[PDB]
């Protein structure tokens, strides 16, 4: 069965389960309230979200739960990153206990903040938003983490408005992507994908600083979609030809370059995630919160 870790096992009458937050094909998510997850206090109950395998789960689906929870155990804590907190493992399902955000994913974040067709995000805000997620990708490739899938939709926003990095640790055979497979809100992966991830499947930190300057477009389009309409195929021509997308309206030119850095063909010549917290820390201090 499963092996005791001491570390991190909680008691299963510690933790109510309630609504479901998120699924997949084989898992769920549920959020839960944690009694006494701390040692002290024991009387206080905290909210977090448990992942679990659905009902018709196989044990490939149990073997992909575990490797992500051990990955997250190696790895480690850090602010902008959702994080590990406990597991049940034995005497019943495997439930992995992760920080809850309550504000849902980044890509809905961005989207209900819009002007009318909660409040308007600032300027700093944004760029803010962008810093923080730079900062959690810094901490995973400092810990050996090759995201392979960073996206608005894989960066989840808590209570108190601090973005954190989701599924750093999913079991993810890139021998088996299917390429045409949309996400639950119909988009296509792959428009976050490096050339060199996408055609060779070769993933580094490099393709993942790719796919942050799509999550840069991302946050500075307020939610919007990379190509719009354009299929699998005919996105293949275009990063064959070297199309870039244009910059989004209220960005400067220097957030705009930091983009199109970050879509260098040439990936030893895109900044690693340590400059683009630098260059994101110095512009956060520059940037107006007056509009
Ligand atoms: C390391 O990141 C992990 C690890 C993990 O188990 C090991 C589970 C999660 N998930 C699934 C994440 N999947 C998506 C595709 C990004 C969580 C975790 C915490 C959550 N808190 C709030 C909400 C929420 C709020 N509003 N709405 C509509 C949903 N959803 C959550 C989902 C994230």
């Amino acid at each position: 069965e499963l092996p005791e870790d001491p570390r991190w096992e909680l008691p299963r009458d510690r933790l109510v389960l309630g609504k479901p937050l998120g699924e997949g094909a084989f898992g769920q998510v549920v959020l839960a309230e944690a009694i006494g997850l701390d040692k002290d206090k024991p009387n206080r109950v905290t909210k977090v979200a448990v992942k679990m395998l659905k009902s018709d789960a196989t044990e490939k689906d149990l073997s992909d739960l575990i490797s992500e929870m051990e990955m997250m155990k190696m790895i480690g804590k850090h602010k902008n990153i959702i994080n590990l907190l406990g597991a049940c493992t034995q005497d019943g399902p495997l439930y992995v206990i992760v920080e809850y955000a309550s504000k849902g994913n980044l890509r809905e974040y961005l989207q209900a903040r819009r002007p009318p067709g909660e409040e308007q995000l600032s300027s700093k805000d944004l760029v803010s938003c962008a810093y923080q997620v730079a900062r959690g990708m810094e901490y995973l490739a400092s810990k050996k983490c090759i995201h392979r899938d960073l996206a608005a939709r894989n960066v989840l926003v808590t209570e108190d408005n601090v973005m954190k990095i989701a599924d750093f640790g999913l079991a993810r055979d890139i021998h088996h992507i299917d390429y045409y497979k949309k996400t639950t809100n119909g988009r296509l992966p792959v428009k976050w994908m490096a050339p060199e991830a996408l055609f060779d499947r070769i993933y580094t930190h490099q393709s993942d600083v790719w796919s942050f300057g799509v999550l840069l477009w991302e946050i500075f389009t307020l939610g919007g979609s990379p190509y719009p309409g354009v299929p699998v195929e005919e996105l293949f021509k275009l990063l064959k030809e070297g199309h870039r997308m244009d910059k989004p309206s209220n960005c400067t030119n220097e957030l705009y370059m930091m983009m199109r850095d970050c879509w260098h063909a040439v990936p030893s010549q895109r900044p690693t995630f340590k400059q683009l917290v630098e260059d994101l820390d110095r512009i956060v201090a520059l940037t107006s919160n007056q509009e």
